């Protein structure tokens, strides 16, 4: 049994999960963590199940995408669980941007970002080999899922080319594990097709100067 006392638990965010991370500078840079969230469990069921749009290019893409918008912010998130309101603050705010700092040497400081949930769910949903847009200057993608069956598909594939074979790392989508990058010419990454209708849901952070 668990003592009669207080716990320590900072903020929804583990920053020092984004100073720690696992760290790659080949093929391309780029921060992996574990444990990014202080208290992982609940996220899941707490998802958002409306809002979605199916999105598709047959770089080629099926998933669908329920983005944070203006009208969130102007009525305080009541179309949302409490959480998603804490990440979006906590993303906005100076701890974030200290943590990625010290992580990978980048200062986001005055830059603006988007923010959005994916939700890969249908036989095929994938993304194909792509680096991202130029105008992303980070994009930060975490996951939320409490249990994946490996054999379904659905990894971020980290790629040393533009091809789905060429693979250098696999990262699954699990609650706790996220991956950030700067988009460069070789910046190469995928998703790897569901072999079945099972969610695989994550958050990306889109941060940028010029809009796009
Ligand atoms: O969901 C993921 O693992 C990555 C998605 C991605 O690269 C994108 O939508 O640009
Ligand atoms: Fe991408």
């Amino acid at each position: 049994s668990s003592g009669e006392n207080l716990y320590f638990q900072g903020h929804m965010i583990d920053f020092n999960a984004i100073k720690n991370a696992e760290l790659l500078v080949k093929p391309f840079k780029v921060g992996i963590t574990t444990n990014l969230f202080t208290d992982p469990k609940p996220l899941f069921k707490s998802y958002p199940n409306s809002g979605f749009h199916n999105i598709e290019k047959g770089k080629q893409y099926r998933f669908s995408v329920r983005e944070i918008t203006t009208s969130d912010l102007e009525n305080d998130f009541k179309n949302l669980g409490k959480c998603w309101q804490i990440l979006y603050q906590e993303v906005s705010s100076v701890q974030y941007r200290d943590a990625i700092l010290k992580a990978i040497d980048l200062d986001i400081s005055g830059l603006k970002f988007k923010m959005g949930f994916y939700k890969y769910y249908r036989t095929g949903d994938w993304i194909s080999p792509h680096k991202d847009k130029p105008e992303k200057i980070l994009n930060h993608v975490m996951f939320f899922n409490e249990t994946w069956n490996c054999a379904n598909g659905g990894q971020f594939l980290g790629l040393r080319s533009q091809n789905m074979d060429d693979i250098v790392f696999e990262v699954e989508p699990l609650v706790g594990n996220s991956v950030f990058f700067e988009p460069r010419e070789n910046s190469w990454h995928a998703v790897r097709p569901l072999l079945c209708d099972q969610p695989r849901l994550s958050v990306q952070i889109e941060i940028f100067r010029t809009q796009f």
